[PDB]
């Protein structure tokens, strides 16, 4: 990799040439973009991170993971943020939808699961996968799954001049993690994973725990919030869901839940459901945005939906010109290819009947007997790793980080991934999404320990 000063540190950024396919290491090529601060003491190596989602940029979060970097780190390693293949500044990167795509869905309430509705949003997925295929054209969206980005991080510890890997992961960037762990177990110089995805899992019964651990953080951000003056939710937070939903409902018309009623707002779009339950779900991330979840709630007691269409937005990565990145778009690819989908349409009705029983507040109306098929029940190219309890015998103990009530990645998750790993847990005790080098000098420390020393946390440690 040939670097150079790039367009906030003394950051520099290179490009690396991987193969699309790794059967035909001489057909199509893919370029990684990357990220690096180099470190102000004496080396040990690159700390490489990963942000998750899939789609989220490597270089974005380590521009930011740089500003609560422990001094001690910053000595010892390099700190290195990359785009994964289809990703952000990586070429070719996955797209999908226009601008204009995203806003005509998010407009929708979406809401509508009567034979119809179920039809009509099979239609925009259909129209979707169409526009994925078109554009990136089938070869290349057979091969971003996770179990190709395993093999250029491979590449990149390579390229960066380091004989073992030093790995950072948060979320989705923890199947990264125990994925180059089963297929380089002997090039882990060590790994922290923070927000655990179980590879393990069966995908109904892990989308049925996250929408548990969003209705818990929900009821976490309401019991704070009824303590507080003026809580929009009421005083009373056995009540919170159903004063909730006369608050969003009413963005639906009553007659027909096909039809958007938004909230005014000063952007054009106004506030529609959809939008409305995005932004609460984003807010649920982090008590940092509890406070924002709780003006916009205060703003719908008056018709308006300004804070809670901004907080869609952050979630949407959609700017303030109307421009999205194309995490939305490689999201979808990636989780495509990770895992064999659902098909089976019983079982997806069946899921969201008992949806609706766990996370009330993110469920409208009522069971109507029909619910859509995912995205991925229609993906055209086949799964390129499917559920399997990760095993990876030779591999250097590593950290599992997680919280007690995690709404995305939830604690048991963790628990059973740091089973698997036969590594350490470390449990942070709190309501959000991640929680390594944002804030808790405990945490940091253990981290840092383990980062340079090798030291892990003791059996039962708590933050």
């Amino acid at each position: 990799v040939e670097w150079t000063p790039c367009r906030p540190g003394g950051a520099l950024c290179g490009k690396l040439a991987v193969p699309v396919d790794y059967d035909r290491p001489d057909g199509d090529v893919a370029a990684l973009a990357l990220i690096r601060f180099p470190a102000t003491g004496d080396k040990i190596g690159s700390l490489v991170i990963n942000p998750g989602g899939p789609g989220e940029s490597g270089i974005e979060a380590a521009l930011g993971v740089f500003q609560t970097l422990p001094k001690r780190v910053h000595e010892r390693f390099d700190l290195v943020g990359f785009d994964p293949r289809g990703v952000a500044s990586s070429r070719p990167a996955i797209w999908c939808n226009s601008d204009a795509d995203n806003d005509r869905l998010r407009a929708e309430p979406q809401v509508d699961y009567s034979r119809e509705g179920v039809a009509h949003i099979e239609n925009e997925t259909k129209q979707f996968v169409g526009r994925c295929v078109d554009k990136m054209g089938k070869n290349f969206l057979a091969h971003v799954g996770t179990v190709n980005v395993a093999k250029d991080l491979d590449a990149i510890r390579a390229a960066l001049g380091d004989d073992k890997l030093t790995y950072l992961g948060y979320s989705y960037g923890t199947r990264i993690g125990s994925a180059y762990a089963e297929e380089f177990p002997q090039r882990v110089r060590a790994m922290i994973l923070d927000g655990a995805v179980d590879p393990n899992a069966d995908p109904i019964e892990a989308e049925l725990r996250q929408a548990k651990g969003f209705q818990d953080a929900f009821n976490n951000y309401a019991a704070d919030c009824a303590k507080n003056a003026g809580c929009p939710l009421g005083a009373d937070p056995a009540k919170a869901v159903e004063v909730y939903h006369s608050l969003v409902d009413p963005l639906v018309d009553p007659d027909n839940p096909r039809i958007s009623r938004p909230a005014r707002t000063k952007d054009p779009r106004g506030l529609s459901y959809s939008d409305a339950i995005v932004g609460t779900i984003m807010a649920l991330y982090s008590p940092n945005l509890w406070q924002h979840l709780t003006d916009g709630l205060s703003e719908l007691v008056d018709n308006r939906g300004d804070t809670l269409l901004a907080l869609a937005d952050m979630y949407m990565r959609r700017d303030s010109h109307g421009r999205y990145n194309n995490s939305g778009d490689a999201r979808v690819a990636i989780n495509c290819v990770d895992q064999p989908p659902v098909t089976d349409r019983d079982k997806v009705i069946d899921e969201d009947r008992r949806a609706r029983e766990i996370a009330p507040f993110m469920s409208y109306g009522k069971f109507t007997g029909d619910a859509p098929l995912g995205t991925c029940a229609f993906w055209p190219v086949p799964p390129t790793s499917q559920p399997h309890a990760v095993s990876a015998p030779g591999l250097v103990p590593t950290v599992v980080v997680s919280t007690t009530h995690d709404p995305a990645t939830p604690y048991k998750a963790g628990v059973d991934l740091a089973n698997q790993l036969r590594g350490s847990l470390l449990t942070f005790d709190g309501t959000q999404h991640t929680v390594v080098f944002q804030g808790d000098s405990c945490i940091d420390e253990y981290v840092t320990a383990y980062l340079i020393g090798g030291t892990t946390p003791p059996s039962g440690a708590k933050c």
